[PDB]
């Protein structure tokens, strides 16, 4: 199985880019990072951003996650974005997913020890 | 009860006012509009539009909740929004709340005839 924090790395980092490169983004992404194997994932953010930038936000500003759990974090600035959502004529196995680039706070649920990002809640 | 239309209205409405006011905003919304009476509701998004460009959401661009469901529809233009988030330190019943201003897509669920929003389900 996965550590959480690598499946936070796989689910949610592309540092790799400053932003989506195309409408087709989504449907490259969520495959490549292996979201729609056993089903169409319905909905995942990505971000544009260096990986020490995002474990830097369990540093940040301390707010609640949307369970009502204590331990999400809102990054103080701005990121670039990306969401994915699946769209349309979309059915496993053909998923099919809305490319929205955007910049916007992100909020992430931290753990561990070293505490980093185990889920990302929303942005803002 | 209320219906699901009408919790979505007091919950999610706020077209009196373009934007956020202050930073004491969402701690005067949350509490007025009942989010506060038995718990503090941790996370909640005001929408700064007109009911009817809320409604037209319904029949705008058709995508996934994030549970998977195929009623939620993202508006097609960005709209006026206040997130409001539990922060520092609120504890019931001493709620406190983050406001944060943006202007984003919105996301919602829709059910009945009319077809109308009932659930917030994101903004991008
Ligand atoms: O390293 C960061 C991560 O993504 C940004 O755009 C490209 C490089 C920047
Ligand atoms: O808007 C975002 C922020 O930075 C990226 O570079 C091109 C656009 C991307
Ligand atoms: O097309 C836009 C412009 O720059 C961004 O980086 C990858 C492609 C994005
Ligand atoms: O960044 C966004 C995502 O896809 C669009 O087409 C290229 C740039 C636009
Ligand atoms: O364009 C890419 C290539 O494969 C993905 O699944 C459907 C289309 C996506
Ligand atoms: O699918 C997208 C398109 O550009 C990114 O770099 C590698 C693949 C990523
Ligand atoms: O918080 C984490 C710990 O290491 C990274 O570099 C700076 C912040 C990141
Ligand atoms: O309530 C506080 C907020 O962050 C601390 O670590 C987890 C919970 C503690
Ligand atoms: O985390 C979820 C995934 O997509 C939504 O956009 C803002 C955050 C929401
Ligand atoms: O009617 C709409 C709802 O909120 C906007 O700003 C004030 C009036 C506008
Ligand atoms: O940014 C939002 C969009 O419209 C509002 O008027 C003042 C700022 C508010
Ligand atoms: O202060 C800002 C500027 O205009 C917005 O409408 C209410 C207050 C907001
Ligand atoms: O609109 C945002 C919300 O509160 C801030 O102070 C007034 C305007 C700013
Ligand atoms: O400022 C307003 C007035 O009452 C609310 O509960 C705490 C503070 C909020
Ligand atoms: O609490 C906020 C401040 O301004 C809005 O109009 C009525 C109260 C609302
Ligand atoms: O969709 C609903 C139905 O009535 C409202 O006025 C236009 C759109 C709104
Ligand atoms: O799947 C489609 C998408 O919208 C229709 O109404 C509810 C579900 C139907
Ligand atoms: O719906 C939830 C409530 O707050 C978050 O900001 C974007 C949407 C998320």
């Amino acid at each position: 199985k996965e550590t959480a924090a690598a499946k936070f790395e796989r689910q949610h980092m592309d540092s790799s880019t400053s932003a989506a490169s195309s409408s087709n983004y989504c449907n490259q992404m969520m495959k490549s990072r292996n979201l729609t194997k056993d089903r169409c994932k319905p909905v995942n953010t990505f971000v544009h951003e260096s990986l020490a930038d995002v474990q830097a936000v369990c540093s940040q500003k301390n707010v609640a996650c949307k369970n009502g759990q204590t331990n999400c974090y809102q990054s103080y600035s701005t990121m670039s974005i990306t969401d994915c959502r699946e769209t349309g004529s979309s059915k496993y196995p053909n998923c099919a997913y809305k490319t929205t680039q955007a910049n916007k706070h992100i909020i992430v649920a931290c753990e561990g020890n070293p505490y980093v990002p185990v889920h990302f809640d929303a942005s803002v």
